[PDB]
């Protein structure tokens, strides 16, 4: 069958395999820093350049994928740690929304919180305008930052977090596993019909954002991905 | 929260953290060989010594767990490569069925293919008495080797296989991601209520078996596990 | 390497990973309260249920281990705050000494003060019968509550204490760093050959005690542990 | 009792509490990058500005200390991952050796491998000129990179390592506990007279180096320290 798979142990600006959008910047240690600590309403996104085919309109089949990545979020002096990082899937021509206000939109939606994407968010600030839970959380988003489902989580400054995501095409189930710093794990699952929400070709990536007063360090340390679409 | 996690890069007889049942043998390279090549109807199981509490009768909560392990099956000169490996969850007092015929019972069920366990199998021989699909396969078994659900899969002799499992207590969804040697991934998910099928305290482990004519090498190379139960 | 590791940010009765002996009791705040304030000569002990293999008779190797925990001792109205907490290591068959008088024996030794254990004690009452120093103290005990070595210390009521213990198998050196409420650190080191004083398999734990007129609150707030044995 | 204690969760150039020497550099994520990947024979060092009094010529007492820190080392394309990082203690007037060839001297010793310092090195390259073990290692150095004692160790690219150090004035013992990423811990201890090797007031710091063909990322993520000297 059709299989797309890669593995980044460190990133490097200049690699044609990765699209850099917004305030993204590659540190000299291989980490990807998504936002700019000095800019207002900063929004940075990194995408895997090669578009992936998650479903064929010919066979009707949808792809199954396995992906895991590690990130870090650290507080900075005199700024509210906001708003988070989001692993998303969007049309192959996706771009930071025009006139993006950063903040609660996480760099993937308009002001209303709407957008054309699907993804797992690690939200560290509660936005009432988007019906955010009263605590840090992990949520499954489907064309909106108004999560379909969320689970309480805790973001620890300077802590490296590992995430594993499995998407089963048969059950159309997206299940996430978050391994916090102290060993504890957080999981959240949701049935999402990728074929009905996204186009045949999509791009996977990360996105982070901030506001005027909400800012923090968003880092992607590593990321491996494998998808398999049955072509028959 | 209540977290239980362990990581095995290699095994060594003598470790109080591991129970050996049956024809289990520890190779000098640190790998565990589950069955005996010179015995008829051989059965070998290896369990995590300590029982794990997957759910509380007090709070009614179920634990979530993330676990990944790698195994290897290799053909030997004249036996049909059978019968396969199985990752299971069973009562803390779990033993190799009395008078086990090994073979297609995978060392966890009786002759009718019934038993008290929940598990993911890597069945390599088609047993029609247990309604096995015509090809090798991965299946989710619930108190029976007559899988509740299966997916076509291929066992490549001498190939190292990586498996990742996620159990989201919330949705009670068990998702499995198999990474074949050629990079292709196979996934399968199924909703199982561990709280309704298993007792509060259970044990996790692996089991493998063979017949008189069906024999092959079953190797468990590594295994890390983490489970978290919300206690409140 | 054979590694055993665990981490407790909170405890909860029912966890198969923990063994309770004596007047132990888990508070709703997740804390462990070792003794019973209404019993005479009360003795409470908590142990990690799984036996750790500190040395191998095959290789002659001994394991190194790093562990840290925090406890709290708080005075109660008409009893002398006595007599302390001891972090011990004992044979896996360890039990509270028959006919234990509690008190200065800290729940690990007989009346003479003898026992089969190794431990770091935090003594809050001076027992001339066990050659206790005139002040509160931290001591390294080897098969007796008549410490091999002690160092002055000061138990502050209601104060949270953090302790870190390192055991280097090479030098057979056991070093302890106690961090008091006011920031100051107290340390004490001692060479203890664990392979000569204890059997291959042991259990780790905490014990506290009191007498008729000597009572106080003994709390265990957290406990993280890790040991690695070189298997080769 | 005279206590000194600081705790850095992140570092930022411009902070008067920390001295910088060589090619040090503070990344936008708060990390300290000791070496420059584009320079030959690069040496970078970072010290706590305020000198700490470890012993007293008046009382004769020697301070005990507890200090833990976490670092990360990662491989860069087309370069041998060398030579390592070393947590050292030196005279308050300490400076990078004149005409420092970086490389195996780790930026603390001259070509012969001699210098006026005491430290724990995490060596990733085997320099035969300094009698290095054939593999990666941790070693206790006393005025020389020809470690008084060393222990096998393994540096994992991109992995965050946690170190804990304890110095017991009484026994003059310096024990080190290194927690690897896979959970495994490595320990090493040695008796060292800080009073006979160093002056009354010293400076604590970190140092890293590289050569022409040997380069890698040396990152210091966090550092907490507490030393107490009995003033009587
Ligand atoms: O505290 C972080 C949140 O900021 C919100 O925006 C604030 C902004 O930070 C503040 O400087 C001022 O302009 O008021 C704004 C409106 O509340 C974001 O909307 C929110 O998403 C957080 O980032
Ligand atoms: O071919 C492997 C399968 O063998 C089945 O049992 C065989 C047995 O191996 C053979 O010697 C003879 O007795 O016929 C039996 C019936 O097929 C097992 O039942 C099956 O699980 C495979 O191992
Ligand atoms: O006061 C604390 C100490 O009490 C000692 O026992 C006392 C006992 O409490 C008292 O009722 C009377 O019987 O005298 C005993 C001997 O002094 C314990 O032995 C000692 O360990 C402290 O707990
Ligand atoms: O592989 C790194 C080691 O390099 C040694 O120096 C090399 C140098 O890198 C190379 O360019 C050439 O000059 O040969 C030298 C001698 O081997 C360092 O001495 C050693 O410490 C490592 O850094
Ligand atoms: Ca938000
Ligand atoms: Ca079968
Ligand atoms: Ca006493
Ligand atoms: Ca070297
Ligand atoms: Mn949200
Ligand atoms: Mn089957
Ligand atoms: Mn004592
Ligand atoms: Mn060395």
């Amino acid at each position: 069958a059709e299989t797309v798979s890669f593995n980044f142990n460190s990133f490097s600006e200049g690699n044609p395999a990765i699209n850099f959008q917004g305030d993204v910047t590659v540190l000299s240690n291989g980490n990807i820093q998504l936002t700019n600590l000095n800019k207002v309403n900063s929004v940075g996104r990194v995408l895997y350049a090669m578009p992936v085919r998650i479903w064929s309109s010919a066979t009707g089949n949808v792809a199954s994928f396995l992906t895991s990545f590690s990130f870090e979020m650290k507080d900075i002096k005199d700024y509210d740690p906001a708003d988070g990082i989001i692993f998303f899937i969007a049309p192959e021509d996706t771009q930071i929304p025009a006139g993006s206000i950063g903040g609660g939109t996480l760099g993937v939606s308009d002001t209303k919180g709407a957008g054309h994407f699907v993804g797992v968010e690690f939200d560290t600030y509660s936005n009432s305008e988007y019906n955010d839970p009263p605590t840090d959380h992990v949520g499954i988003d489907v064309n909106s930052v108004d999560s379909v489902k969320t689970v309480p989580w805790n973001s620890v400054s300077g802590a490296v977090v590992k995430v594993t995501v499995i998407y089963d095409s048969s059950t159309k189930t997206l299940s996430v596993a978050v391994t916090n710093d102290n060993g504890d794990i957080t999981t959240i699952a949701q049935v999402v019909d990728l074929k009905a929400k996204l186009p045949e070709r999509v791009k996977f990536g990360f996105s982070a954002s901030g506001s005027l007063g909400g800012r923090q360090i968003h880092l992607i340390r590593s990321w491996s991905f494998t998808s398999t679409l049955i072509t028959t």
